[PDB]
């Protein structure tokens, strides 16, 4: 019925984000996407304890599909059967069916392909959903990600001006109920079947073990580092499924920030620190103008540097003196 | 000395909101509401766990209360003699007197009447404050509901255009705090008074035992889901008097929202997840697009799923391909 | 390099601010200010418990410090020799070098000078931050304040129209994690580094035992209540540097309010309750038109009564009673 031009995407690993056209002369286009369901034990912190993680594509977060307003876009999901539980996919940016939830569930072995028209523009979260108690569960196992609808004009700051940027990443934050044994060391278990009880019992409790981005403890550091240089307009797209985050860009700014995430809605300015409600994603803009070692954190800081949420950018450029300089460095008190 | 017009209203049951109108062209008037509150023990969960309420008129949340900007509203509230503890009313609407609890304590066998002028235009929590501990405890008891002060004009988009809701719904959350034995069930009180030890070291620990949505897990589902046709505008006011939450309709949006809940600022649009301050009332509305069942949790999924904090949309109508559909249903992979 | 004319600061405790213009026909200067950090055991609450803090110039929050867009701020960070541990010192209205942190780590014994350019108007949170699991650390112990970059034509509402305060005040609000011991009783320590292993066990819990404004249960109330006279405009400061805070004037309203601090948003209007996100300022600005007291208070209501996070207002002037009146007086149910 639907007779539109198709388009394949090649879905990239976060932070990154496949190639897309901020402003654009197509037309709609049937966008053509798949995401396969991955079951696996991983490493989540520099200790070296494991978690019971459930992952569209491999990831956590699940990889940034990019469309633009009016785009259909078409998903291929697939549950392999090396997988031990049903599974769906549930678009926030979607209209219907419990967000396609209802009409995505499969069964390892199996795939189904659905459909949704883009008609709102923002950062969207997606997420597993199966029904009940499994709904948070798959969730908090790693189950979720993001979409972007771009208007096709690209994004504007409300005040008839463009705000084009340089790159885009995509911080997904996690948070992670690990249990602990009597001696107070983290557990591990051997399917996600086995880590339920235990983990759903934490679950209820509401305080996480572990807040990452990107999936671990320290993904987003060193040779992982995000980076910029000055003079760079640098867009952030943050979501959190299940719990409140608050983003900060320690020396930095906010720039322009949608931190509801919806391009409907004109931007805020100049902020320190912005909000993800739970169950959202937003998006903030900096364009960088100092040189050197920022931390993009949650500003609990306990959470930070304690639970395991810190990201750095390393950013190549001149110092500017101007807008900060050490006067007098550190001496004996006279 | 105000010689205006007096119009008695009746109060009706959470969801449901008490007949009014949007627009309107009436001038100022004197509308009168009585609450007469009501301490009771109730059962919160499907499991039959008992709770020592304390309620307004009977019901969790209290119900909404609807008048115009300018309009004076004038509370007889009524503390018989079959209670224990002594109540009063803080709207959060209102100026003056700690919102009208300075001048509301009442003992058991008592009641007063309060008048406060509508200066102040959205959707607003009113709640018991005793004084001192007294205040959290009667308010995580029960005590809280809400009040809607319409522009005289009805709603608009900030961009002069009107905003018309077919129907609204009051959603009161509820965080309730139910205290364990040693086995690790919850445990049940003979009155107010000895739940009160417990309850009041358990809300010092800030995680509830239940987040509800109307007095009862499951409350706002089967026969008592929501309702809605396609083609609706349906306006959720949402209330959470002493605990953020974060609204989200699942296959929905938020149209238009004002999170903050104050008509005075433009609503803004599309959104996903909105979020409601603890201590504050907010609104959305949504024009239903497709059929079936919809959910409306707070994004949370664990207090949705496991805690007690979902309803149900039941929506009549045709649905809409175009928005979605399922291209291929569940089949073997390839 | 830089020939601008200085000016000297004097900085005053909260939560008073030092003495400022609102609209100025200064340009630019070199504003300097000192600050001096202390560690000193204090008293908490009203039951004699005891805190290892960690203070910029004495005070938990540290002083608020006033400027102008385009001023360059040149601060004198001093850690005394009587201090333990190395401190210094992130702004979040700087841009650069971690805020300045990575410019003004200082052992016990030296002081730094650093300037910086107040390119963004709002009020933001300054705090230490050393490095590590420090961070959070000497955050929560007391080392946050917040600074107020005003535009050069004042304050407006966004809608051409001048927004001038009577009167300012700066209420910093800080989780504390004061453990326990078997008994239940908070227990005390001889030195901060004595207290940060348990101290940091219970942090990484996310529970704080406090939550106070201006460094003490009860330390804005009695004769040192907050004042105000009907018909003055005061603009109250909230800053919260790791841990969201949902402030409310307990039988008042934000008029024109910036939750997330930043000037160069308009305010939103008529709020009942705002929300500062951990990590940031934000700022509400009432005029009274009730004598009477007022709280100040965060909204989870736990928190203000039972965790030691409120604050009074004892306003004087002349009853209005159109806008609230006791109509009938408690009296016997008929
Ligand atoms: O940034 C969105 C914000 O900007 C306004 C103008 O104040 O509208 C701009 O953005 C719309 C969405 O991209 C465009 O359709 C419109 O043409 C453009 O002026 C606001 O209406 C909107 O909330
Ligand atoms: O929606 C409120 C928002 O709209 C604006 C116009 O942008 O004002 C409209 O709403 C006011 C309150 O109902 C009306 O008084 C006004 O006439 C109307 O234009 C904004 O000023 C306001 O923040
Ligand atoms: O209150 C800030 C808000 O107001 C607007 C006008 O709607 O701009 C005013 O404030 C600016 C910052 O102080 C001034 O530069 C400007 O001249 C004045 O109109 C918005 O643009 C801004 O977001
Ligand atoms: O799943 N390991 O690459
Ligand atoms: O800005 N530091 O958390
Ligand atoms: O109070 N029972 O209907
Ligand atoms: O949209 N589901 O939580
Ligand atoms: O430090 N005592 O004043
Ligand atoms: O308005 N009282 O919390
Ligand atoms: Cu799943
Ligand atoms: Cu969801
Ligand atoms: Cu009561
Ligand atoms: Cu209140
Ligand atoms: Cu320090
Ligand atoms: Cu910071």
């Amino acid at each position: 019925d639907l007779k539109l031009p198709r388009q394949k995407v090649e879905l990239v690993a976060p932070p990154f984000v496949h190639a897309h056209e901020q402003a654009t002369k197509q037309g709609p286009k049937i966008v053509e996407f798949k995401l396969t369901i991955e079951e696996k034990k991983v490493v989540i912190d520099e200790k070296g304890t494991t978690f019971q993680a459930m992952t569209f594509n491999g990831s956590m977060p699940g990889p940034l599909m990019v469309v633009h307003e009016g785009d259909y876009v078409e998903t291929t999901l697939v549950n392999p059967a090396t997988n031990t539980m049903p599974h769906n996919i549930d678009f926030h940016s979607a209209t219907g069916a419990l967000g396609g939830g209802a009409l995505t569930l499969i069964n390892p072995g199996e795939q189904v392909v659905l459909r949704w028209k883009a008609t709102k523009t923002g950062v969207f979260v997606y997420h597993c959903a199966p029904g009940g108690p499994m709904i948070p569960w798959h969730v908090v196992s790693g189950m979720n990600g993001a979409v972007m609808v771009l208007p096709r004009d690209g994004l504007n700051d409300g005040k008839g001006h463009a705000l084009k940027y340089d790159k885009v990443y995509y911080v997904g934050e996690q948070d992670m109920y690990v249990p602990r044994d009597e001696k107070g060391n983290f557990k591990s278990y051997d399917s996600p079947g086995e880590a339920f009880t235990d983990t759903e019992e934490m679950m209820k409790k509401l305080i996480p073990s572990h807040v990452v981005f990107n999936g671990k403890v320290g993904a987003l550091t060193g040779k992982n580092a995000l980076t910029a240089n000055v003079g760079e307009n640098v867009l952030i797209v943050h979501s959190q499924a299940n719990r409140d985050s608050r983003p900060h860009l320690i020396g930095g700014h906010g720039d322009y920030v949608w931190e509801t995430g919806k391009f409907g809605n004109a931007p805020e300015v100049g902020l320190e620190t912005w909000f993800i409600r739970g169950g959202s994603a937003g998006a903030a803009m900096y364009k960088f103008m100092q040189p050197g070692i920022y931390a993009y954190v949650t500003h609990n800081l306990i959470e930070a540097a304690d639970l395991g949420a810190t990201a750095h950018f390393k950013v190549e450029g001149k110092w500017n003196d101007d807008l900060m300089t050490q006067v007098k460095a550190p001496a004996e008190i006279p």
